[PDB]
């Protein structure tokens, strides 16, 4: 029972940090993977079935659902970082006076998020998400009053499953 | 892997700011485009259809809806900046003891919001919204107790689509 | 594109302030118009009708409703500033062991709120509200613990229309 | 238009304060009127009837309801200040293993709240409430952790009408 | 009208404090009465019956309900202060793989809470609660991050009546 | 009546602390028991049955339910501390393009949480929970903006009963 | 460009001194105007409103506030120089076991401070302050250790405006 | 306008000194009044209420508070000059392993401070303070390094009012 | 590498001095420019935007703000050097029982500060400040105790920009 | 009224000195009582409860707290004077890679501080402090630059009560 | 162990001095490097992450931040030493009535500070700072009262990293 | 009771001095131990837990924290005494355009500080600190104005524990 015992519990004696990750989408491109500021890893949500047997409840495993994947990115001046979400979302549902759609093999894409170790060139864990299309894109905040902030916005991306 | 690598990801090595925009409405006039203090860009909202196949859910693209467009502007002494919203909204629904209406080609207008680059004379991105009429106008706050504030108010403007 | 350009956008180069207004009611009297500390201007509320045509929604103007008008005033020692709301509200609904009412031409009155310019003797804008009767009067807060505050209370006044 | 003009609007040139009141109940006794720390004056609540005539709404006076009267008092060591609420409330509904009731002429009492002027010996306004019985009594907070506080509790008293 | 007049209103010229109480339960034992840190006295809750007679409402006394009794206690190392709640609650409902119950004369107990005067050896008021069994026990919070806190937890105890 | 009397009430004259615990799961392994930062002990939740007899309510013991067990742990670089929750949860419900399940004897496990005394090598109380499977795993927060924080996440674990 | 040029800039070729003033209050009397040792002239405090227009700030005039007026006077043996502040302040708020107040026309007085020229009999500038009542009076310092000092004290006097 | 004119302004042509006072407490005794080295006279503190009327503020008298009374005394060898503060303060709050209190008529005492004229046998002004009990007693400084100093300490005494 | 090398670095081999300046305001007049004793040149304040990219921060230029301009001047006997600040500030906000204001083109003025070379008749650098109005004027210190000092005071002047 | 009258007020005609004390701790030993250079006597801190009754405040005695006890001692070469604080503090909290604790009867000790009369062999006053354990030990200052100083350090010792 | 042993510890037997440095910026020019009087070397700031494991804290390395770089320089008569900071800062943010900006490759420059040995022609250490732009420039102090001083001012320069 | 009695209290009759120490770090080297001018010994910081039992507080030992270790050293011409801190700190966090890290077994080192007796060759006490890495390094002060000073700087070093 020692205070150095927790470093023995982990490999390399180190802690993972909430920064030192990098997420890339092959549909967006190699420049987008520097643009994504913050996100969350998708949870594994399983509902519970309580079943009554004689005044008491035992619990059995229900059915799996998937929580939505929230990603907030930065924005440059030419707005291509936001337009390439809107163009990718307009394949699904379509926008404008004209109406169009897309087949699910056409707009649903995949993404790879990976966390780095303390050595920044090391890739210690890769997490893959499959079947992605953005649920909502935008709510961009712009004002004359906020002065020193950066222009950013959050998008949510529906997913079928993540390995 | 460098800290200067994020400047390579953006054009011109610079970040877009939440200020340095300017929004004009051709119905209001050239003086209104100096009056609008703060707003938001409209999001692209697409609902999700979860569909059950054998204990699991795959997701397909639903239908597009449009979020409301919230704009808050300043106010001068003569209140023409607010009256020209009320006159534009009275074409739609009408106000007073007399009752009147308007055809949708008569009150629904268009607007252009554009963001500037760090050079203020450069127009780097223009975003057009079509089919606009103000949903609600007002809730103006005025009191003897607030001393150093400016007199401002927020309006919301319904829209059909934005390119 | 200059920082002095916003002063060109307004008449007289000045901003309207949230103070420097004065609201009078002809039913209450000339002494009440010094008593009203804070209020709000009534908004123009128009509901929206989304209508489905082929997977999409266009929006048409709905019907006008009127938001309630909230006024909070000060109070002197003799409580006539509050009693004259209660007497004006007892014409409508009546209070006490006896029961009485009033015809709508008898209790519904009018009011004029006006904002001043930076020169305090100038009346730059007059806003008229028609058909007023107080919805609720009171919720007065009085305690031995609040020491340096002033005794005030808020009333809400139903309205038919405001020009 | 002067800053001394607001003192002309009030009698005696003075403001009413949120303290400098004193509330007595003839059922409780002359010692209770020093015990009541804080309360509120009851509001005059009148609901609104919006009625549709041809796309618009005019408003007519609805029906009067009465808001509940909230009083919070101090407490001495012998708890008679709280017991005399419980005894007065046990006439109405009854408490304990035995069950009892009371006729409404027996437990419903009256109360007089009065506000003083800046001269403390002057009674400038008397407000009478009729038909009082306490709705709930208690929720007393007592703990070893709160150190410098006083022991107090809040009661609410149902009322038929207040003049 | 004096500032020393409030000391005349109370017996012994003193105020009751939110500390300086002590609550004992004969089922728990003489050591538990040092363990209870904080609680509340149970309120006397009586619902109101508004009854319509000709556009107005008079109020008559409804029916008595009893609010739940919330007690939060400290915890020693051996957890007997918490186990003796769980054992007392397992008489009522039972816990574990086996299922059991208890008759209401077996698990429902009584409790005496008493407040002391400023002289700590004086018992100025005793309040008795009858028919007690704990509704929920636990939600204990324990973490490596909270450092200087004490380990405590809150229980709620259902009651039939309190004198 | 003394201030040292509370030390007499407890064994060893000491207080239990919210830290100085350690929770192990035999399914996870001996290295996981250093990883769990914070949790809560599960409560004993028993619903109440109010029953009406002649204007009053007596209360009888209802039925036992079990609150969910919330555990938040740390995370190392290789993410095995999180993967071993996902692998343990994929036995129950299954994840990926393929669909699978598990029998309740296969994924439901047990856990032992124990609190230490002030001497850290002493085990003063062991609490056992039976029938555990994680309800949801994840919602991991990772961002470039949070700098000095540690990477952690919270899981909830359904349980049948705890002794 | 000469060193005698600064004497040309002033009238009479002389400088005003920080002594050679004399302040009188008509409420206090003709003997008080020899008693006031030191004070300050009240400043003209105007807050600033910075307003954002397109990455920059222009400034407009805010609202006037008045700084408090600090006066420190000497003291004679009979303490009438201090008692006549306390009597003048007891008209406003009242002191002692009995409680009293005063109307604002009764305790708010005026004062004239005037600076003399180098000829002491000349009155070169008179400054009037209106609406005065002392905010705090006292903090008198008296000790056996301070030997050669004079007994003095500082008072602060609230003001509405000074011409 | 003369330099001898200031002696005409005062009675007896003399100045009051910061020494030449003597303060006695009837509870402490006739020997304590030689022991008190230094103190301050209590101020008359009245808070200000700024009230907004149309861009400006007029000020009305707020509520009286009382500043604490700071007294520093000498100390003899037997420490009775300090013990008689601690015994007088232990009546209020109590000290030691046993816990006790006191009623406010028992520990709150009165004091008379009086200033002498230049003739030391003359009593020119008596100031009475009522309702005194020491807030804190002690912080005594004792060290081997301070050599020629006297042993002294400062106490603060809460007060209700001073005439 | 020589000690005479620093004289080669500057033009004319000389150093600028903190005296040998002269500041004039065209609104005040030609006599005011001899009156200003001391001031400071306004700084160029630009806030910094730290932006997080992968455990590190790069910095980009924020937004310009302007520090306030502090000027302290002398005072003659007739106080016109101070009155002409108060009259210039009363155009902006107004002072007295009457209330008035001013348009920003009416009270905002300009100023030229210039530093001289060692030859006093040479003007080596002119610095212009635009859009000036005094934020606060006064806090004048005058006392019988300060003997050999000169009567002076400090004013602060808000500015839009300085070239 | 004489200057020899102050010697009559004290016993033995003498003053207590800030030196001529000696403090011993039975846990430390008989050699430590020569080591303690400087300290302070613990104060008696009682918080005040201001309570509002009708625009005024009366004060009642709050609750006793204890200020921390600050002791600074000398240091010899072998550092046992500091190590015996660290060993006494390591019983409470423990230090090093291993983690340990102590029961409060094991590390909390007592101390006796006593002041001497001018005759150094006389013990005129003994003050006892109970329940002591050092809060912090150290911050030792050592440098090559301080030459003629002695090596000393200050410790603070938490206490339950002092007689 | 000798007093000459410290000269053996250093190369060349000598000490580095706080003078005998020289800092040049290639953007400013070869004449600026004689102008810089005083500065500081930038620190290496790394925040600490304390992490709780079982009543104790181990520390791991946090994230690097960079402190601002403060440089104070002299000033000649023509003010080009200050203007060339303002021109370099106006590339970043822009100043005046017109508004402009700059790309970060345009205004961010580099600097080399180097310290000399006791032989002044020897360059013993070169320290490079990258990515520099001045945060604030100015606060220049100039007055008629300071006589023998030199005219100087301090600027702060934001930096990305220093080798 | 003698003045030679204090020499009996210490071993060898002598006092420890604030100089006559020497601190070495095995990571830095044998030449660094002559370079360290001044430092402090780390304190033993233990927070206090006040716990409320019946109007009073007893204190129990909280949790140990460690204060930061501040060391200021000299500097030679070649700056290796400072570079070897920066290189040791760049193992932890990394500096420059490239980003790197280090495992906690790689950068955390140990140090031995020891104090000498009056005989300089005697080592009377050795104090070991474990787990060291510098928190911040630098803030070096260098100027042309400081003439006779030596070039020095202070670093702070985070620590896990010291024996």
């Amino acid at each position: 029972m020692f205070v150095d015992d927790v470093t023995r519990a982990f490999e390399s004696g180190d802690f993972a940090r909430p920064n030192l990750f990098q997420v890339e989408i092959s549909y967006l491109g190699q420049n987008f993977t520097f643009q994504c500021k913050a996100t969350a890893l998708p949870a594994g949500i399983v509902e519970k079935i309580p079943v009554g047997f004689m005044n008491r409840k035992i619990n059995v495993a229900g059915d799996r659902t998937f929580d939505d994947w929230t990603v907030t990115v930065m924005n440059d001046e030419a707005h291509d970082a936001r337009q390439k979400f809107v163009d990718w979302q307009s394949i699904a549902a379509g926008q404008g006076n004209e109406i169009t759609g897309g087949k699910p093999a056409e707009y649903k894409k995949s993404a790879i998020v990976r966390q780095y170790a303390r050595d920044a060139k090391t890739v210690t864990k890769e997490i893959e998400i499959k079947g992605l299309w953005p649920t909502n894109v935008g709510e961009l905040q712009l004002d004359w009053d906020s002065n020193n902030e950066i222009q950013t916005f959050e998008v949510t991306l529906a997913l079928d499953y993540w390995e």
